């Protein structure tokens, strides 16, 4: 069959960051890992999807693909995306239900949509729902260990780089420092700029409430991952006692977790990550759910892929993440008039510059 | 420091089953995978823990250990088990929250308890709580594709092997066959034998209810994993409409999932698996919780390790699983008078016969 999967090829890349990036629970990053998956159909068509980590899991994700998943996909018909997706979910279920398994599925799934897009002459933002092809964008700096001086300069760079919204890390040991930095940033950017905060589940319910009430005076748009993402009730406890809307989702790997969030976590914003909730298939499944609850669909990481998905739903924000994955693709993020812009090129709209990253392959 | 971790060594084994084993969602098994982890302290002490899969994840789990976890543990003090455990949970959190990551942690954690047991001259059933050193045992046959004739013989083997309780797989396409096999087995074993059924999350809520009411007349002790383990409400829906107590837990990888189960799933029995909920540390954390809810603590798989843990809590059942891991250890499961018996040897009570399994290493 022309669209039968002839071969799958996965590569692992270790790409240095130009600077160390730091948050309260993931710690310090010196590089990130890039797992690419190329799928070849019998007629010769080629799709490439991918996933990333902040440095851990690369080999593990790749081992998964190469020994547990890719041998099962050869001979399957790549046009049956939902089916192949469902095949994987049960195929690796004993070692699945999120974790490494979802990253692996995501790389494969995104590959299939790259094939489908090319097969149908369609851009991802069209196949993903087409409501729009631009979206709101904010800068997410992974900047917890930065001196306040560095922090303000950095944010000044964002604003002058043509963005109009910023998110900073919180989660310092001395909560007073977080309050001080927040107030510092608000003073810098003025009243007309969307400001978010991200705690990276570093706080207790008590602490988050204590912190939230402390800074709500600086007009915070949302308060991301205040406590452990598994503590859905904790979120509801936090929300019931604070005014800043809560956000979460980057760490949810499963449509069921998204169900819990919507049903119990009292979120204002939700943040499915295609790289680790089952590619574009799983992402759409999550974004549908979130929309059925009338909650804006946003995304962290992977700006080059997620611009198509956020724009397609046209309700949420796109995080312009500090891992510069798009700088190693043939289309770094496009920003016109404060909005990120999806490609009209058929496929997922991401083509890696293999020559540039060849040097970082493992 | 004497108990500083000098080296960690992980091996992967592919061990053929003497026969194909089959259930409704994991499909057919021809082998299982065994991941051993040996930890060497500076004073020379050695502990070995492990994990298993039904064939998928081996390389992935091992990649995890070797590239993401073991390099972080060298130089740490092996006597700080809870600490090292907490270190891992956040270390691999972006790629964690269950999945491959928990298997990997489990192999490491169990290694540390093997060191601790040997360090303190204590058997695992003592360190794990000591309430008893024998426990109730039932045979879990992975037998879905067996002709009824085979099935009854097989079960007859169990009963004559000195067991007094049996669990069979259900989840055939024709639900009538499952009802027929269940009735068949009950007739065979008579009224004095504990009978469980395991559906391996192959059913819908409707189907499970339909099936449960159908067979409750044959005195079923529990009804394991009727539907997707993520659907905690589905469980409560099933339980609210049926009489056979529900069981679950083998597929829960996280203390939070166990919280959900207890708070929403309305279980009669709960089944933490040390091999994939964070070793003995994580297991104890789950068994405590389950006990605080006054629900019997049981275990699937890994009879040679779990006999110490079930006996220590003295409320639950031990599944004598069909992967014969213990046949490759220097102490195959001991059964006296229908009860499984834990070792009084210090450590976890499992020593692999390396010569025997050398031939299956990858
Ligand atoms: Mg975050
Ligand atoms: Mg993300
Ligand atoms: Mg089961
Ligand atoms: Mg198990």
């Amino acid at each position: 069959m022309k669209t039968t999967i002839k071969d799958i090829k996965t590569r692992l890349f270790k790409i240095p960051l130009k600077e160390i990036l730091s948050d309260a629970k993931h710690g310090d990053h010196d590089h990130f890992e890039l797992i690419t998956t190329t799928v070849t159909l019998e007629d010769g068509s080629q799709g490439t999807g991918y996933t990333y980590t902040g440095g851990k899991g690369g080999y593990s994700i790749k081992a998964m693909l190469e020994y547990d998943i890719q041998p099962a996909l050869i001979g399957k018909d790549a046009t049956q995306i939902e089916e192949i997706y469902d095949f994987m979910e049960w195929h690796i279920h004993y070692v699945g239900r999120g974790g490494i398994s979802t990253f692996a599925m995501s790389a494969v799934d995104i590959a299939l949509w790259d094939l489908k897009g090319k097969r149908e002459g369609l851009p991802l933002w069209k196949m993903a729902g087409g409501k729009n092809n631009t979206c709101k964008a904010y800068c997410g700096g992974i900047d917890l260990q930065f001196p306040l001086e560095k922090l303000l300069n950095n944010i000044c760079g964002y604003l002058e780089s043509g963005f109009n919204a910023v998110k900073i890390k919180i989660g310092r040991e001395n909560m007073q420092e977080d309050i001080d930095r927040i107030k510092a940033v608000r003073e810098l950017i003025g009243p007309d700029i969307t400001f978010m905060i991200d705690a990276n589940y570093s706080l207790t319910v008590e602490q988050a409430i204590k912190l939230s009430k402390a800074v709500e005076q600086y007009d915070i748009t949302w308060f991301e991952e205040p406590t452990l993402p598994d503590d859905y009730k904790g979120f509801a406890e936090i929300a019931d006692n604070t005014a800043i809307p809560l956000a979460m989702g980057e760490n949810l790997h499963t449509i069921h977790e998204f169900g819990y969030a919507m049903d119990q976590a009292k979120l204002g914003y939700c943040q499915p990550d295609a790289s680790n909730c089952g590619g574009i298939t799983g992402w759409l499944k999550a974004a549908d759910l979130i929309t059925e609850h009338n909650i804006p669909v946003c995304t962290n990481g992977m700006q080059e892929l997620h611009v198509s998905l956020v724009s397609a739903f046209d309700t949420g924000w796109l995080e312009v993440h500090s891992f510069p994955i798009d700088e190693y693709t043939k289309r770094p993020l496009v920003v016109e008039n404060f909005r990120a812009v999806a490609s009209n090129e058929p496929g997922i709209g991401v083509e890696f510059d293999w020559d540039k990253i060849a040097q970082y392959e493992v």
